[PDB]
């Protein structure tokens, strides 16, 4: 695959200047972080962090209103913009605050799903690269996590954003969610988590006998993709070097039976069908006479289910890349992802700052390929607006 790295980043300053002057959607961005103006000082107490040239960054930047933010962004033309928590005081006054009183109080619940966490189950790309094959992992992650957040937790205001390179972020923005404690956020991650363990750990998925609906519904999403993704594109049972990795996920007592059936068959599709049958006949507990799909599902989960960094989601003060910021090393915009078109999302066609600046002079983002992504954002804002009395 490819890491999408910009070959010549010396173009970035003049492109950023144009982007921040004419294309960055300031009015919509402020409408987001002002949250209807119904909490006093909510925008003014938000931390922003700007990264400049040479990875030099400034923390605890804050702004009075939309005009202020516009002017500072156009003055500093940052390479990166990170959004942090809403604080007890204006961040840009935190040094006037007596020690201990400056506290992060609220922030969106965020997830950060990164392709490198799947390195142990990708056959297509080296660690730093992505390709059209492994991007399906992100498609599944979005569907699995968005459905749970929406249906199981009742979170209504969920913004999925491209990372600009190798992953996706989710911003959960409900007012009740912004107030949740670190402990509660950790509990949400634990509910959503099924793949656990480092490279130290060979088998990373262990299912209980009793199936919770979250596991069933997640498996059912994976099943829509698994044949094309895992058996065709990844070809996970192509040969012994690869199918041995799967046998390491199932009891040793069925390896020989599976080894021999893998050698008699000719493709990953056939070999998966044998695995499902042998697995469904394994007696997990010599006591009872109960059989089922747990091994099959554990394999599918280990290969297809997202890995969730609990630190990202539990920290109230965590800085995360801003929607509509520019990835300095790829040029790609951190665009919102239309959930209704998740299967059509291609990171390789996400607008770059170079591309949309060329479109601009050939007035407004509506003249450019950024426009449909602003409309996705606007729908998210409309749903937030509808929720307020
Ligand atoms: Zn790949």
């Amino acid at each position: 695959g490819t890491s999408m790295e910009t070959f010549d980043p010396t173009e970035l300053p003049e492109l950023l200047k144009l982007y921040y002057r004419r294309l960055f959607p300031y009015s919509q961005y402020y409408r987001w972080l002002n949250y209807g103006g119904v909490i006093k000082n909510y925008f003014q107490h938000r931390e922003f962090s700007f990264t400049l040239k040479d990875d030099i960054y400034i923390r605890y930047q804050s702004f009075n209103n939309q005009s202020d933010l516009e002017k500072e962004m156009q003055k500093m033309n940052p390479y990166k913009i990170d959004i942090g928590a809403v604080y007890s005081h204006r961040p840009n006054q935190h040094n006037t605050v007596k020690l201990g009183a400056f506290q992060a109080q609220e922030k969106e619940l965020v997830f950060d799903i990164d392709m490198t966490d799947y390195d142990d189950v990708r056959r297509c790309c080296s660690s730093a690269d992505i390709c059209p094959k492994c991007w399906t992992l992100m498609t599944m992650a979005i569907r699995i996590i968005d459905r749970a957040l929406k249906e199981d937790f009742g979170f209504k205001h969920r913004l999925w954003v491209y990372s600009g390179r190798r992953g996706v972020h989710c911003w959960v923005c409900d007012e009740s969610v912004r107030k949740l404690s670190s402990a509660v956020r950790s509990g949400i991650v634990e509910y959503l988590s099924l793949v656990k363990g480092g490279q130290d750990v060979k088998k990373k998925v262990h299912l209980s006998e009793k199936i919770h609906p979250f596991i069933r519904k997640s498996i059912n999403i994976i099943k829509k993709y698994f044949e094309e993704y895992a058996l065709v594109n990844q070809d996970i049972l192509e040969n012994k070097e690869s199918w041995d990795k799967i046998l390491a996920l199932v009891p040793e007592t069925i390896h020989d039976e599976l080894q021999q059936s893998f050698q008699k068959s000719h493709n990953s599709l056939q070999r998966w069908e044998h695995l499902k049958k042998v697995a469904s006949r394994y007696q997990n507990n010599i006591k009872n006479d109960k059989y089922g799909p747990w091994l099959e599902w554990e394999i599918m989960l280990q290969y297809c289910f997202p890995r969730l960094d609990i630190n990202v989601s539990k920290g109230i003060n965590h800085l995360l890349k801003s929607p509509f910021s520019v990835h300095p090393k790829t040029g790609r915009i951190s665009v919102p992802i239309d959930l209704q078109k998740v299967d059509q999302f291609d990171p390789f066609t996400v607008p770059t700052i170079s591309f949309i600046c060329r479109e601009l002079d050939a007035r407004d983002y509506k003249k450019t390929s950024l426009a449909p992504y602003v409309k996705v954002f606007e729908h998210f804002l409309e749903n937030l607006d509808k929720s307020r009395k």
